[PDB]
């Protein structure tokens, strides 16, 4: 059903297990066949599975921890803080991201939105 | 102007301080006359500064920190991870919240929407 607060709490913080490990299958599985992903937020939105699994290919050696809590309302709605670690062309870098998603009566991931830019990177 | 990425980050480290010690005159300041708020996310938005003053007059013996980076794009957005500090009925608990705002030309804030519940409090 659309998640309990509670429930997106589990279900987000279960999206950043899936993203450490790389699982881009389990990942893709999590939203709904016609979501649409903001990331960075500012950019035009990508829609489908389709898609999202090739944006999800693509950024897929990064391992991402949660920083704080997962903030979630009773409207379906959850937004957190989440640190990734990757490993820029030799060189390592560090990204803190903040994604705000809305799941679907079914509990899947209807939009997702990811705020970041190069201020948020530490090279 | 619309804030620039770094300057969203500034704004939105500033808003904490004011909030920090209370200086609610300051806060409803850094909204547009205009602007609207969604505390909790999910329940029916303010709108104006009347109704924000007697909103934040409402709410502040408290003192809130960032837990985490502020979050910024570079279209006038920003989230930020926090955590609130209370003291309920004699008895002292604690609110982690997440804020998502939006500034405008201006640099004021245009709308914000905080994302919390009874899952998010420490009490």
């Amino acid at each position: 059903n659309l998640p309990t607060a509670q429930e997106v709490q589990g279900l987000m913080a279960r999206y950043i297990e899936l993203v450490d490990v790389g699982d881009i299958e389990a990942i893709v599985q999590m939203y709904a066949d016609d979501a649409t992903v903001e990331d960075p937020f500012g950019q035009p939105p990508i829609h489908g599975r389709e898609q999202i699994a090739a944006f999800y290919r693509q950024g897929l050696k990064v391992r991402a921890c949660l920083t704080g809590p997962v903030a979630a309302s009773h409207n379906g709605c959850g937004a957190m803080p989440f640190r990734v670690e990757m490993v820029w062309n030799g060189q390592p870098c560090a990204l803190d991201v903040i994604d705000v998603m809305r799941f679907d009566e079914h509990g899947r991931i209807q939009t997702m939105q990811a705020y970041w830019s190069e201020v948020n990177l530490s090279v």
